[PDB]
């Protein structure tokens, strides 16, 4: 029969990971597995490692696909993989270790939201990554707060797949009821996320929350006189419900609420202070 190549770049197989990094902690597990912090036995130079044990060669096969188009995704605001590894039946997966954790466990462990400054860089770091991916035809699929991960210098690095610190706060309407569009949607709701700590429609039971991004306006803000003309601006767009009028990417890019951000201190800032907490 006709078949598939099992040969990938960006996977190597039959050499066990553990030869070449030490795991020195624990960063998250999931329902897909665990994410280790490791340490380059050779260098010292510091990754995440997400290890599945994968049941199926179709499940190997989707998450390889994502791993290879990862690989593709050079962009100074997203994830770097180094690589990935398929050994005695898990498969690890590699990233340059952003040591600065995830925006929401940030906000959980100082117990309040980001500053609209904040949510600035953060806005328009994102949507260069956005853009960048939608050039490329890669659309997201899991943005939320969780997968903004924090470097010291106070850069994000955008998480392909992350896991918040699953009810699906984020999802467009269209998909409610794949296009790039349905990423701009769920930016919007990761703003009012970290403009608020949990996104909207957290107090509702969990099996409602799909019926009321469908029966419901967009969602604003909770206290408007807090936030700027511009962030409430570019909220209201962004939120829009139809995919076709929603904005793109590039467009929000020129939107004046990010336009101007040229400089990562607010952020910079922010990693400093949750430094000194833990
Ligand atoms: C829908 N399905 C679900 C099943 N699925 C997959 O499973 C899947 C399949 C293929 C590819 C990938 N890609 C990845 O797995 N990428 C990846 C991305 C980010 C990291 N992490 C977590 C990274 C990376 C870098 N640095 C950190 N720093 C860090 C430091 C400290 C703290 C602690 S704190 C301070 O408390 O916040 C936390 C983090 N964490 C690891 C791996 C996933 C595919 C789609
Ligand atoms: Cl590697
Ligand atoms: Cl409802
Ligand atoms: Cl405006
Ligand atoms: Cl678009």
């Amino acid at each position: 029969s006709m078949r598939k190549s099992r040969e990938y770049e960006h996977v190597r197989r039959d050499l066990d990971p553990n030869e070449v990094w030490e795991i020195v902690g624990e960063l998250g597990d999931g329902a897909f597995g665990k994410v280790y912090k490791a340490k380059n036995k050779e260098t010292g130079a510091l990754a995440a490692a997400k290890v599945i044990e994968t049941k199926s060669e179709e499940e190997l096969e989707d998450y390889i696909v994502e791993i290879e188009i990862l690989a593709t995704c050079d962009h100074p605001y997203i994830v770097k993989l180094l690589g990935a590894y398929y050994h005695d039946g898990k498969l690890w997966i590699m990233i340059e270790f952003c040591p600065g954790g995830a925006v929401d466990a940030i906000m959980l462990e100082l117990d309040r939201g980001l500053t609209e400054p904040q949510i600035q860089v953060v806005c328009r770091q994102m949507l260069e990554a956005l853009n960048f991916l939608h050039s490329k035809r890669i659309i997201h699929r899991d943005l939320k707060a969780g997968n903004v991960l924090m470097t010291l210098e106070g850069d994000i690095r955008l998480a392909d797949f992350g896991v918040s610190a699953g009810t699906p706060y984020w999802m467009a309407p269209e998909v409610v009821m794949y296009d790039y569009k349905a990423d701009i949607w769920s930016l919007g709701i990761t703003l009012i996320e970290m403009a608020q700590i949990e996104p909207p429609h957290h107090e509702l039971n969990p099996m409602r929350v799909l019926l009321k991004i469908a029966k419901s306006d967009p969602p604003t803000l909770l206290t408007p006189s807090k936030w700027s003309v511009e962030f409430r601006d570019f909220l209201k767009i962004a939120l829009d419900k139809n995919p076709e009028t929603r904005p793109s990417a590039a467009q929000l890019l020129e939107h004046p609420f990010v336009s101007s951000i040229t400089s990562n201190k607010a952020l910079r800032e922010l990693v400093a202070e949750a430094k000194a907490e833990v």
